[PDB]
């Protein structure tokens, strides 16, 4: 499924994730865009042989099991291929672990380079909300 920006505001504000852990609905609408130009399905594997899943780019190096990332652990406890969902309920809650583990939204290497200190209200400007 490839949302609208403001449709993915509402479903991501709707699994609680605008304000979560101070980071504002347009951070994370931002995220999403860079990350995958808001299309569940996105998939991108990575130099050390990790994938990167959905719309928030979740690897399996540390936050989902595909079965073939040596070494790596699940620590969101599902199946990469959850993140591919139409539903974004299993990104969000991943997303949500993701952002407390300590470098808050850095995690997402394309946040810092993209929305990082950008007005990222942008991202969610003119949506009903
Ligand atoms: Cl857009
Ligand atoms: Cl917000
Ligand atoms: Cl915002
Ligand atoms: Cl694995
Ligand atoms: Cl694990
Ligand atoms: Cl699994
Ligand atoms: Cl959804
Ligand atoms: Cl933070
Ligand atoms: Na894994």
């Amino acid at each position: 499924k490839v949302f609208g920006r403001c449709e993915l505001a509402a479903a991501m504000k709707r699994h609680g994730l605008d304000n979560y852990r101070g980071y504002s609905l347009g951070n994370w609408v931002c995220a999403a865009k860079f990350e995958s130009n808001f299309n569940t399905q996105a998939t991108n594997r990575n130099t050390d042989g990790s994938t990167d899943y959905g719309i928030l780019q979740i690897n399996s190096r540390w936050w989902c099991n595909d079965g073939r990332t040596p070494g790596s652990r699940n620590l969101c406890n599902i199946p990469c291929s959850a993140l591919l969902s139409s539903d974004i309920t299993a990104s969000v809650n991943c997303a949500k672990k993701i952002v407390s583990d300590g470098n808050g939204m850095n995690a997402w290497v394309a946040w810092r380079n993209r929305c990082k200190g950008t007005d990222v209200q942008a991202w969610i400007r003119g949506c009903r909300l």
